[PDB]
């Protein structure tokens, strides 16, 4: 039979469209949601074709759920389970894996397949391929609002941390407090970072943090945020910078404020341009070691789990982030539309299913 | 005028007050005096078991934050009056070693660690600095003397536990030991974004304290093996990396098996006694668990000092926690060295405060 | 239904019949065209020093046909000559997405073939995950070098990985076996400036010169520690490679490598409750003499890039090969050369083509 | 007391009369045996790379004997034979505990010859830290093939050990001058198999397959990104190392490397505002193609390192030396050829010895 979702239908059109219920191969598993979030990436795949041109493609990638059914060889999970599902769902037998980049097992970023190459998670059900290798099991002492940050947020914003190199004690930018910056900020946190600066304008971001960690706050307006960075470093710079967000000019705010050996770790979509400029000078001609890195977010179960247990001991609280929680099916259209309005006051919606 | 008065060991298992030359800088070097001290168990080993062999009139101590009182005509970066985290290593910095990338061996091995070995240590009314510019942080007013004399060593060493223990975010972690080195391997664990922490101790000064620091889990090796707790623990998987900060050799092997195949040991416990250090065949895949074991001296230098600075300032980490008993005066610091050789269950660390 | 060579138990070995294997969808069913013998199925023997099997056909070093394969394998077909790898594992566990496949559902596990499957010193012999374990071989390539890819290549080269070699590094080879040989080789695709093997059989010696050991030190000659300390003017070594010999090399490898240098150890232990760590030469445990001990690479992707290194000449592994002989029947003896390791031996190889 | 060649103003270039340099007491004061020009001092003079200097001397490739020395050197005496390094940094500075000498007291202030201070185009030159910035020269590398090391062989190899090469991985290596060539034998130099080299000189060409550069690339034959995609049938490298071209070359890096490979320049980019990623084949952002871009290693340690890798023939630079010539006065001469290097020339050495 069929079920409901909430799709792109065209370039800058949405809505809700009914297809054929998903049915899960002998490695897959059926889920139902019990919790979803939109994404800034849904809006550059409507209102920028980003991703090309779908046609009745479900939206969002950030879910929990309970598992509905499972095929003949799923051995750890079971119908009635509880579960993140990573937002990265790859095929796990590739050369790429065995190279040791999930995230592009199969060609470049291809182990990002819902609402890309694949059904989203805005419906009834959505299927996961390799349950075994692509779901985690939550534990009940999270809650719901805090689990669906797991999925994309908390695993890219510490993925820039990861790539950034940070030593001990050492100084981090992060460039950009929206969701995916707030936990760039909590990942070098988790990674022994003293001093953080966080550059940003939106006061609940703001808010947000310093909670998770920024000792400093950088604005667009008090001057230009490359100068002001260089002064509260006394001229020194920063041992890293993470880009969260921005166009392609940030990649020189990012070479222009670290120091010579430093690195540059970018987590950031850049939806438009050619070429992402890096300065000539600043990047010392070629031979400051100034390291750039841009990755995709890593996913699959142990990276699901190893989140897991940063939320169950408390090492971050991923809550904070979700600042607009509406109940019921009805209302994803509602949080996505939220997603592109984007209010001042928002970070993170979350739709919890009855 | 041109005496000064220390706490020197005098021979193996004797020490003593004495009076001796005061030390006079190259011109690289600073004199420095203590403005707050501690004692460590190093020095415990060093006068009553002779570790590194006889000295005699040999001012021990490591760990000091001081005042500077002269400096070389090439020092550049500090003046007499400024206050200063001494490093307790002070390597000499223009070797091959430091080229190679191992500062705590410049010169030879451990040759980095001069403090009551090779030369005074810092229980004077002065002591040496070579190469201030290197080997000095300056101290921020805002950071207490107890909680500075924390830095030059047991931050440093824990934290290396920490670094060698190549930690991932969410990766569980046990500490094996929770004196002052291993409380400081637990906030450093906490610091690499580790996941669940199983602190091993016994005495509960140190069990608060490893709670304090981020413990999420207490072994006490008196409740049977600490293998079978924590591979109970973990429910067969064993921990991503053990910190080795305390006990006696036979602490290699059960780090060995704890730690799933392609895990780290690593130590920074100081071993004094016996010939080898026990790794176990069948526990280490016959030689291709992939469980790598590392074993390193403790960071020093200026950079080094100041990150940690920066990690106090910042409210990172609070090392205040590990001093027990806190005394004011300078012939204290013989009360307290005592303190580190008797080990009474409610200390951890000790500080002298000087004028 | 098939025959093999078998471990019946602990030191006792021979023939015995199987049942035919059949392929999983993922798997294939290969017949050998050529195997080896390894010191590791001696250890397993003769000593027990992974404990006890029953009816294990022996066996991991092949270069095979493919007869059958399954349902969803894509990328080999029936006819197609493939190196098998001697670790052939389950590529989707928790430890793979951790970056050890080697441990992949525990420790040693990815390591199948005579291990905890029947091996490769039979008729036909299965394949988990065909697609994922198993590499093309190039006509260009002998069949008695290409058998030294699935082990010998990737275990020696792994030692020379963990070894952490920096461009001109001096590096130590403890062992110049096959493995060890290997591991010379692998030090000089690292960069190692200077090459110290130890070893005393001459046909290894020589072997060892071939692959690029600059200086060879005899261990029966006298004291390994003495000798290194003599030509590198008691600066030690940067590295120290373990390829072979007795629980205490572990103890010579910390006392030659220098403060900061790295003991990379791919030597099977076999005998001993301990390994002994030097607590003097260790620093007293704070030397930074890093003690690294892993078994090989495997899986498609390792073996291709060794097969690339061969392809375009970056290493020749068919000086490993001593003996060769034709036939199913002389596995049996060149089995005995692994166990009887007579001083002329460094790998013998078994056509069956 | 001393004679040197130096930039006299922007666009003029001539021999000098200064005072002869003294040694401070870490200091040393040596006089060349053999020395290179560069094309930095090319940029540094007829296209003001640096700003304006004055009768600055130029150079920074030589190997030298020792003459005077400081009253605290303890390595290194008169009369001593040396190779000196380029990279001539201030050891005792925060950035050398941070793990970067090269931008010791700055971003690249460890560059100091024909930059802060006068070259080694003279009688004699100066180098800070004897102990710490020099290397003894053994008697058995010839003069020309010494003077390679101290910026051609460490720039290059540093391409190669910035590119993180994975045994048997196939690198391509953009630019096939001196630095590209010796970029090309540091790939070698860490297990690469397929090396695709990228270039058209015929000098450079067959001075590329002697260092081990399985394939020739000729933007003649079409576009740089196609062929190699091309030739890889359509994976592409896992890593790239740039040793030339114009800010442009980032680009074709980028698009030629898989996701997951590391992009490594140590070219010199002279011109432009901006070097360009192509974001697209960054994968917007995500593909996880590391770009690097480092300057050469520096010091005692470098050099005796590669002094290794050249006594133990790991790698001959003498290919670099095309042409050689005799005497002072030849200076001149040998600096004129790089403001327009013939198509026959590599590297050109004057002997002083
Ligand atoms: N399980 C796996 O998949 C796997 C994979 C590859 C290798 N391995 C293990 O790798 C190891 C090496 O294999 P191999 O075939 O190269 O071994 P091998 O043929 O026995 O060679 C051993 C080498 O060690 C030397 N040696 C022996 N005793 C010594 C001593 N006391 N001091 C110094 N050198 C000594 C030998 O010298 P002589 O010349 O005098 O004999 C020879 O050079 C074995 O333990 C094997 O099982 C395991
Ligand atoms: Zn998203
Ligand atoms: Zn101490
Ligand atoms: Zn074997
Ligand atoms: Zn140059």
């Amino acid at each position: 039979h069929h079920m409901k979702g909430f799709a792109m239908l065209s370039i800058g059109k949405v809505g809700w469209i009914e297809k054929e219920k998903p049915a899960p191969g002998p490695f897959d598993a059926i889920v139902r949601p019990l919790a979803v979030a939109p994404c800034t990436s849904d809006i550059h795949t409507v209102f920028e074709g980003a991703i090309g041109e779908r046609h009745n493609m479900i939206l969002g990638h950030e879910a929990v759920g309970e598992v509905v059914e499972v095929g003949s060889e799923v051995k750890d999970f079971k119908p009635g389970d509880r579960v993140v599902v990573s937002a990265l769902t790859p095929d796990w037998r590739t050369s790429e894996v065995q190279r040791g980049y999930h995230q592009h097992s199969g060609g470049m970023l291809a182990g990002w397949k819902f609402s890309n190459v694949k059904d989203g998670v805005f419906g009834e059900f959505f299927h996961v391929n390799d349950a075994d290798m692509n779901l985690a099991h939550l534990p009940k002492e999270i809650p719901l609002e805090a689990a669906v940050m797991i999925p994309d947020m908390m695993t890219t914003g510490f993925h820039g941390a990861e790539l950034a190199d940070i030593e001990l004690g050492a100084t981090v930018a992060v460039l950009g407090i929206g969701p995916v910056g707030l936990m760039a900020v909590a990942g070098a946190k988790l990674r022994g970072a003293g001093r953080i600066i966080a550059v940003g304008s939106r006061p609940v971001c703001v808010d947000a943090a310093k909670y998770y960690g920024a000792t400093d706050i950088v604005n667009y307006k008090d001057g230009p945020i490359e100068s002001q960075i260089m002064n509260l470093t006394e001229g020194k710079g920063v041992d890293a910078a993470i880009i969260a967000g921005g166009n392609a000019d940030i990649m020189a705010t990012a070479v222009k404020i670290v120091k010579p050996g430093g690195t540059i770790a970018n987590v950031n979509y850049f939806g438009e341009g050619e070429v992402l400029p890096v300065p000539r000078l600043e990047w010392g001609c070629g031979m400051a070691h100034k390291t750039i890195k841009g990755g995709l977010c890593p996913g699959g179960r142990l990276r699901m789990e190893r989140l897991i247990d940063l939320v169950f001991y408390k090492r971050v609280d991923p809550s904070k982030l979700v600042t607009h929680v509406f109940r019921g099916f009805d209302n994803i259209e509602k949080a996505f539309m939220l997603m592109k309005d984007k209010p001042k006051d928002l970070i993170k919606p979350v739709v919890i299913l009855a």
